[PDB]
DNA sequence: CCACATGCGCTGAA
DNA sequence: GTTCAGCGCATGTG
């Protein structure tokens, strides 16, 4: 029939909020999803890719495959032999092997090349780490000279340049799509991402830069992100795809309280010596208040109000501890409620949560780096594929 | 200079 | 080596 198959590769893979998006708008798009791979080097986030994406996946007891040497336990550091012979011999192996058989992972970026790169992907992203880029974090950036985690992004240049070469123009990949934190597009970081671009040209790809809030794609949650979409010259032109105006794009509002799930046996803050304010709504309609002398860090010490939207979910640190003042009192969002925050369903959160192999704290962390899954959907649904 | 908005962060002690 | 409580300022707009 007129079934497109689709053959996505995920670079930083993370937990899949692209394979999920593109799962949730194949059946609408005439679509079926397939892995053409993935790369994703970190433990929880391998462990929970399984989990969420896996078909009567059978967790046991396994020898850890002897080329699986390039892991993570915290996704900055390597594992050393030690930590890999405490993951041989146990279940969490298994959710490794099946990631590497089944789901093609080829786990540490710097090991893919054009001879395990496959050819004629449809979709492939990349959404590399944010760290040095962050306003939050330390702003190391980019440069070439650093080797920078975010940095990584040079990996991406490296193989497309090694393909090019390679591959037919035909077997390089239709589309591209990266990802980012909103500082990606300051002033000191501008030199670099216009170096990438014009990369992306030379490459033969056509792109175009988008800055979206989640809030716009049905979300309650400000949360800014940079993308960048790219599709092959000759495909546009095969295609004739057009770029959509997402930037223009204003969905119905939600807030947080669409997303809370009720507990008899919640743990509740008690912050009874810190004085506060009335609630104040920004032009963004987060709705907060300050709470006074409760620390020295500015982004840790706000309340949210349930009835306007709420901050970025962070992976670490003060927004991966997101206050919100409920009638029973003032507590986090839970790891439940961080899940749907990013768009990911209930059902994905449980398969994590029935691993036993991820903390509550690393379930936050995973969904913290991740991607709010309607943005990707409004995103994917403007894709263009010739008629099989 | 100011007021305001906001953050897929970092790390050392236990 | 882990883990997370305690910790600040960058990059803006007006
Ligand atoms: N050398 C490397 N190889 C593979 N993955 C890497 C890597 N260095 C960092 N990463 C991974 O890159 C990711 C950036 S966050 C990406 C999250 C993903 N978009 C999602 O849906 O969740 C992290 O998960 C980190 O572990």
């Amino acid at each position: 029939d007129k079934i497109k198959v689709i053959k996505v590769f995920e670079a930083f893979a993370g937990i899949g909020s692209q394979f999920k998006a593109l799962k949730n708008i194949a059946r609408s798009k005439n679509w079926e999803i397939q892995h053409s791979g993935m790369v994703e080097w970190f433990v929880d986030a391998i462990v929970s890719y399984v989990a969420i994406h896996s078909k009567n996946f059978n967790p046991k007891i396994e020898r850890l495959d002897r080329d699986i040497l390039s892991i993570s336990n915290d996704s900055k550091m390597p594992i050393s032999e030690y930590g890999i012979k405490k993951i041989n011999n146990t279940i969490k192996a298994s959710y490794l092997n099946y990631a590497k058989k089944h789901f093609n992972n080829l786990f540490d970026i710097k090991k893919v090349n054009k001879d395990n790169f496959p050819k004629n992907i449809d979709i492939f992203t990349y959404s590399f780490p944010c760290q040095d880029l962050s306003v939050q974090g330390l702003q190391k950036g980019i440069d070439k000279e650093l080797n920078t985690r975010s940095g990584l992004l040079w990996e991406i240049e490296r193989i497309l340049e090694e393909i090019k070469n390679s591959f037919s123009k035909e077997e390089m990949p239709k589309y591209l799509l990266m990802e980012n934190v909103k500082n990606l597009l300051s002033h000191k970081n501008k030199k670099n991402y216009n170096t990438w671009l014009k990369q992306l040209e030379k490459f033969g790809y056509k792109s175009k830069t988008y800055l979206l809030n989640s809030k716009n794609f049905d979300n309650c949650q400000n949360r800014e992100r940079v993308f960048c979409l790219s599709i092959r010259d000759d495909y546009l032109e095969k295609t004739g795809f057009k770029f959509k105006e997402l930037e223009k794009v204003k969905n119905p509002p939600k807030k947080i309280k669409d997303i809370l799930v009720d507990s008899s046996n919640y743990k509740y803050l008690n912050l009874n010596k810190y004085e506060t304010t009335t609630f104040r709504e920004t032009k963004s309609n987060i709705i907060s208040r300050p709470l006074k002398n409760y620390t020295t860090f500015n982004s840790e010490n706000y309340v949210y109000n349930i009835n306007g939207i709420g901050p970025t979910l962070t992976a670490s640190g003060a927004n991966s501890r997101i206050k919100i003042e409920t009638q029973q009192g003032v507590r986090y969002l839970t790891p439940l409620e961080c899940f749907k925050y990013m768009q990911f369903d209930v059902n994905d959160f449980k398969k994590v949560q029935s691993t036993n192999l991820i903390s509550e704290n690393k379930m936050i962390y995973i969904a913290g780096n991740s991607i709010p899954v309607k943005i990707l959907e409004a995103i994917f649904n403007t894709l263009e594929f010739v008629n099989n």
